[PDB]
């Protein structure tokens, strides 16, 4: 029995977080900014910006799901960091991220990733930059027990949940067809799973179907 | 001249068509979020998703240059299906859609799609298989004069603008000289001459630069 | 402890598989066009098809890496199984073909073939046909212990002898980083693996690295 | 005019490197395995392999359209590099490939090329890392004046001859439109005109129509 934090519960990933980690028996409190739509237990409705330490205090880990709005609005996601930074670091609670797919390394060379290949497709690259700064700036964060949780290329919010997903790591992977795709189900099943059994401390996961 | 409505104006495939359709001498009214950049000389600032049944009358055709780029949002081509039937089922009113060439079937057996083969890049995926979805869903609406619209595989934004262009069906087809290309003011011009010379009511058909 | 005999034992995948399944211990006869180049124990120099069912009694399994040193020749890929047919079939005798990857089948639908793709390389095709129809003449084979061991797309000659492979099926499959590779040394051990331990019979398995 | 001799005279490329070059008034001898086909006016009917030192001497430059695709001859790519080399160096005589799109540096790192992009379609892989594999070796050769020449990423046969073209150097490159694109008759000239004014001795080179 955890006691979890999600920010942004209200959305897809958010509330799909939410479920399974209720399912599971932890006591979810849901950090939102409009009415609970989550089946969270207890409700901060509060700006995201404008949370405290002792908002984040008594907590096991805290997740944020949180998504840019709009477009003008994407580099929250580094001043998000930023700020859980400041209200976290010190303290050993852990911060995993619902990060982006695009950030992670073509091979096991890590010079180059998906992000910055010539075929990523323009209207992918501005979610993708910030997701990709948002990552860069936590691995400054020495003092900060962060997990960026990567979903697959292909990430489908009322996708089917299969039930069997995969764990990698900081390299791109495919399942046995050569595909990468997870519904929101199978993602969130991955991400609370590495909040029960979790390895991976001040580094980046990623997660995939079959 | 007929009376036409563009979803998206402002984008850059909404655009070209308006361009082209006003040029031609078409009425032209265009639904945006924002200030109408294109040559639509009416204008009603909504998105989709709260467009009336009253909103989308006594136009002969409506055409969805409708975009959505995260994983959160790319759903909403098919969410968009729905309401789009809601609004136009048992009018006569036409309804055309920018759709894209991964939904393309490979031979005369129309089966496999392109972006069912296994050389199908990866990070083409999410937006192929959302706008395979919302053709899917659109063949279901048989109350609606439906048009789906397919751009080759290389569709070229701000390309060169040729007078020749090749309209073809469902299968996936190239040029004399092998390739599959077309700029949007070349795609512009093939689906305005669809709205001028109607056949492919409740069909998808195909565009490509001779 | 088998006897085995390889056709064109002589050519580079022939060679791969002589000298794997002698270091299993096994005894191997080579049947080949000229001076034999392998490891084998015993050499019948002999056209392949003017080889007799006397030729090849007395093996527990024949394996063929016929190779067509001609593309006109290419049809004999499919005389071969004719031949091979005739001597073999009635008796309990296995019998391998080394195959191509251009036959396995895109998906679980099982309608198309890799082969038939609109990307698939011009050069490529006529080997690839070759050997799928080398494929579909076999299926009809009823009294015919056969087994088709499709290599991965890329198959290379000298490449590294990893030592671990994967066993797969019908379908075209990858491993964890997408690829489709396999050299020969690593295709030769999968495929002696599938002679000492053999569930497949009358059926098409496909090897690839990792 | 110079003095030339053309590998695969006979093959597309090849037959419009030779066509090109004669009609600019050079001497052009074709080396080819069966009947000359190009415009060639000399013939030594050999292939690479068995060429001799004083086959080889005499020219201004050696342009090599040396195609093999098959798992078992794919390697000779390379192979025919340790040939020439063994023919060619020490002599200040050119020597010229027609190499592969899929070796090109995505940007100015120069680390990571096409082919390794999880976006590279697996079916083109054997030739594209064929063809790599051959760059590689060739840049070993310090005592070969070499030039590797790439295409574009659509080396289209038979297709469109245009007058312009955009040489370009290691690194992906597409034109003002986007697209990377170019016949052979446009290749041609390009390879041509480096011969006629030649500056990138060791070096590899790119051409795209304009
Ligand atoms: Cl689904
Ligand atoms: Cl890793
Ligand atoms: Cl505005
Ligand atoms: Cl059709
Ligand atoms: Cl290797
Ligand atoms: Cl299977
Ligand atoms: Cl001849
Ligand atoms: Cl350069």
């Amino acid at each position: 029995g955890m006691k979890l934090a999600v920010i942004a519960a209200n959305g897809q990933a958010g509330k799909a977080i939410v479920e399974e980690a209720v399912k599971r028996g932890h006591e979810v409190t849901a950090i939102v900014r409009s009415e609970n739509k989550s089946q969270a237990e207890s409700i901060i409705k509060k700006d995201l910006f404008e949370l405290t330490k002792d908002d984040l205090t008594g907590f096991d880990a805290v997740i944020s799901a949180f998504g840019a709005y709009t477009p003008d609005t994407l580099p929250l996601h580094s001043k998000s960091i930023e700020l859980f930074n400041q209200l976290l670091a010190g303290t050993q609670t852990r911060f995993l991220v619902v990060g982006g797919a695009g950030s992670l390394y073509i091979d096991e060379t890590k010079t180059t990733r998906l992000l910055d290949t010539p075929d990523f497709p323009e209207e992918f690259k501005p979610l993708a930059k910030a997701q990709a700064d948002e990552l860069d700036l936590l691995r400054t964060k020495n003092n900060l027990n962060w997990t960026f949780v990567s979903p697959a290329v292909d990430f489908i919010p009322d996708g089917e949940k299969t039930g069997n997903y995969i764990l990698a790591g900081e390299i791109f992977t495919t399942n046995e067809k050569g595909i990468s795709q997870i519904s929101y189900a199978d993602y969130a099943i991955g991400l609370v799973d590495e909040l029960e059994k979790g390895h991976h401390i001040k580094e980046r996961i990623s997660l995939l179907e079959k």
